[PDB]
C-alpha cells in the first residue's frame, strides 16, 4: 500500500489505530495535515488555538523525524486536494480517526465517496472516544440519552472502553518512510504564526504549550502523589486552582495530543495503586465521560449548537444585544470577577470549570439575557479546549436549554468570585487597574467610599467602567422570566 494517515484530531503518534492501519504492509506512508491558512474566510479563531494547533504539529513533526519521516502539511481543503494528492502520490490507503461531529462526518462522508471514486481504501478507527458512540446510542433505542443519568446507565451495561493501542514500532515505519525531498519546508513544512501573518510583537511562551510530548509530560506529573491527592482523593476548590495547571490535559485531549483511553487506563491503574481491592466509581472518570456524554448527544445533531431547529433545545427569546456581548467578550462589564476571567480567557486559552459557569451565568440567565448561542462563538474563538459537541453542549446545560435541568441558581457576579477568591489577588492578577483595591471592595469597587477609590488610584467610572447592569433588578427579572418559560412548557 501507498498510505495516507490523515491528522486531524489524533495529534499523536501513540493510542493511533487509524496510523496503525496505514503502515501495516505498506510500502510507503505518509502523515499529513491539512491546515487553510485562509483566515477571512471562516469564522475567527484566535492566536492561542492557532499558535497550540502550531506547536503540535511541530511536535508530531519532531517525532517523525525520529522515525526518519515528516510532516505534511498541506495547504488548502481536504475535498479540493484530495483528488490531486491521490493522484500524484499513488495513494491506495487512506486512514484517519473517526469524528462523531456532525460537520466533520458529513466531510468525512464526502471525502470518503471521493476515496471511492478514485478505488482508495479508507480505514477508520474510533480513538477520539472511549466508547462507540452509536453503540450507546443504539442500546438506548436508537436516540442519544439527554441525561446524564441514562447515560451512566447506558455505559454501565457495556463492555470496557478499548486499552490504548500499541505504539508505532520504529522499524515500521523505517519500512515504510516516503520520500523526503530537500525542498519539503517550503512546500509541506510547519507554518510559524509570523508566516501565517500573526502579530508576534512581544509574545511570549505560551501557557499552555501545545503537542504529544506536552501531552505526555502532563499525564505522568498529573499522577505524581501531590496532583493525585489533590485531584482525586481530597479534591477542594481553591483560589490557586484558578490558575492554569502545569497537569492540565483538557487542551490535549481536545486536539488529541493525549488520549483519552491512556488516561482512562493510567488513571485506573493508579487507582488500583492506590486503593487495594476495589473498583472505582464512575465519577473517578468524570472529566472524560462528560466529555463522551456531550459527544452522544452532538453526534446526531446537526443542529446542536443552535437555538431554533435543535429538537433539545428550549426556545427561548433571547436579547439582541451587540454592545452588551462585546462588553462581555471584551471583559468590560464592570464586574471585576467576570472581566477578570474574561481576561485570562482571552489571553491564556483556558479558565476554570467554575470560571466557565461564572461568565456563561452572567451572558445568558443570570444578567444579559443573550443567547448561549453567542457564548458558544466567543469560546470557539478563545477556548483551547472548546470543541463542538463539549461547548454547546455545556452552554446549554448552564443555560437550561436542554439536558432536563432541575433548575440551580445562577452564580453572583460579585458574591461567587469573593467566595472563590476571598483574598481578591486573582483580579490583582488580571485587572492589575485594581490592584489598590482592598478585598472587602475589589469584588464590587463601585460601591467603595470615594476615599477608598482614591487610595486606590481607580476611580470608578473613570480607571474602570461601572457595572453594566444592576444585579440584584436584573437576575431577579430574569429568574421570573426563567420561571415563567418553564412553566409555559408542555408537561407532557
Ligand atoms: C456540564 S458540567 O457538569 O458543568 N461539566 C461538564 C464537563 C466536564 C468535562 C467536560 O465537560 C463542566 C463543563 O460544563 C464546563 N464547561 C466546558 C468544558 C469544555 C468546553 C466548554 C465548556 C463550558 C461552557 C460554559 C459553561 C461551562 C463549560
Amino acid at each position: 500500500a501507498s498510505s495516507v494517515h490523515w491528522f486531524r484530531k489524533g495529534l499523536r503518534l501513540h493510542d493511533n489505530p487509524a496510523l496503525l492501519a496505514a503502515v501495516r504492509g505498506a510500502r510507503c506512508v505518509r502523515c499529513v495535515y491539512i491546515l487553510d491558512p485562509w483566515f477571512a474566510a471562516s469564522s475567527s479563531v484566535g492566536i492561542n488555538r492557532w499558535r497550540f494547533l502550531l506547536q503540535s504539529l511541530e511536535d508530531l513533526d519532531t517525532s517523525l523525524r525520529k522515525l526518519n519521516s515528516r510532516l505534511f502539511v498541506v495547504r488548502g481543503q481536504p475535498a479540493d486536494v484530495f483528488p490531486r494528492l491521490f493522484k500524484e502520490w499513488g495513494v491506495t490507503r487512506l486512514t484517519f480517526e473517526y469524528d462523531s461531529e456532525p460537520f466533520g462526518k458529513e466531510r468525512d462522508a464526502a471525502i470518503m465517496k471521493m476515496a471511492k471514486e478514485a478505488g482508495v481504501e479508507v480505514v477508520t478507527e474510533n480513538s477520539h472516544t472511549l466508547y462507540d458512540l452509536d453503540r450507546i446510542i443504539e442500546l438506548n433505542g436508537q436516540k442519544p440519552p439527554l441525561t446524564y443519568k441514562r447515560f451512566q446507565a447506558l455505559i454501565s451495561r457495556m463492555e470496557l472502553p478499548k486499552k490504548p493501542a500499541v505504539a508505532v514500532s520504529s522499524q515500521q515505519m523505517e519500512s515504510c518512510r516516503a520520500e523526503i525531498q530537500e525542498n519539503h519546508d517550503d512546500t509541506y513544512g510547519v507554518p510559524s504564526l509570523e508566516e501565517l501573518g500573526f502579530p508576534t510583537e512581544g509574545l511570549g511562551p505560551a501557557v499552555w504549550q501545545g503537542g504529544e510530548t506536552e501531552a505526555l509530560a502532563r499525564l505522568d506529573k498529573h499522577l505524581e502523589r501531590k496532583a493525585w491527592v489533590a485531584n482525586y482523593e481530597r479534591p477542594r476548590m481553591n483560589a490557586n486552582s484558578l490558575l492554569a495547571s502545569p497537569t492540565g490535559l483538557s487542551p490535549y485531549l481536545r486536539f488529541g495530543c493525549l488520549s483519552c483511553r491512556l488516561f482512562y487506563y493510567r488513571l485506573w491503574d493508579l487507582y488500583k495503586k492506590v486503593k487495594r481491592n476495589s473498583t472505582p466509581p464512575l465519577s473517578l472518570f468524570g472529566q472524560l465521560l462528560w466529555r463522551e456524554f456531550f459527544y452522544t448527544a452532538a453526534t446526531n445533531n446537526p443542529r446542536f449548537d443552535r437555538m431554533e431547529g435543535n429538537p433539545i433545545c428550549i426556545q427561548i427569546p433571547w436579547d439582541r444585544n451587540p454592545e452588551a456581548l462585546a462588553k462581555w467578550a471584551e471583559g468590560k462589564t464592570g464586574f471585576p470577577w467576570i472581566d477578570a476571567i474574561m481576561t485570562q480567557l482571552r489571553q491564556e486559552g483556558w479558565i476554570h470549570h467554575l470560571a466557565r459557569h461564572a461568565v456563561a451565568c452572567f451572558l445568558t440567565r443570570g444578567d444579559l439575557w443573550v443567547s448561549w448561542e453567542s457564548g458558544v462563538r466567543v469560546f470557539d474563538e478563545l477556548l483551547l479546549d472548546a470543541d463542538f459537541s463539549v461547548n454547546a453542549g455545556s452552554w446549554m446545560w448552564l443555560s437550561c436549554s436542554a439536558f432536563f435541568q432541575q433548575f440551580f441558581h445562577c452564580y453572583c457576579p460579585v458574591g461567587f468570585g469573593r467566595r472563590t477568591d476571598p483574598s481578591g489577588d486573582y483580579i490583582r492578577r488580571y485587572l492589575p487597574k485594581l490592584k489598590g483595591f482592598p478585598s472587602r471592595y475589589i469584588y464590587e469597587p463601585w460601591n467603595a467610599p470615594e476615599s477608598v477609590q482614591k487610595a486606590a488610584k481607580c476611580i470608578i467610572g473613570v480607571d474602570y467602567p461601572r457595572p453594566i447592569v444592576n444585579h440584584a433588578e436584573t437576575s431577579r427579572l430574569n429568574i421570573e422570566r426563567m420561571k415563567q418559560i418553564y412553566q409555559q412548557l408542555s408537561r407532557y
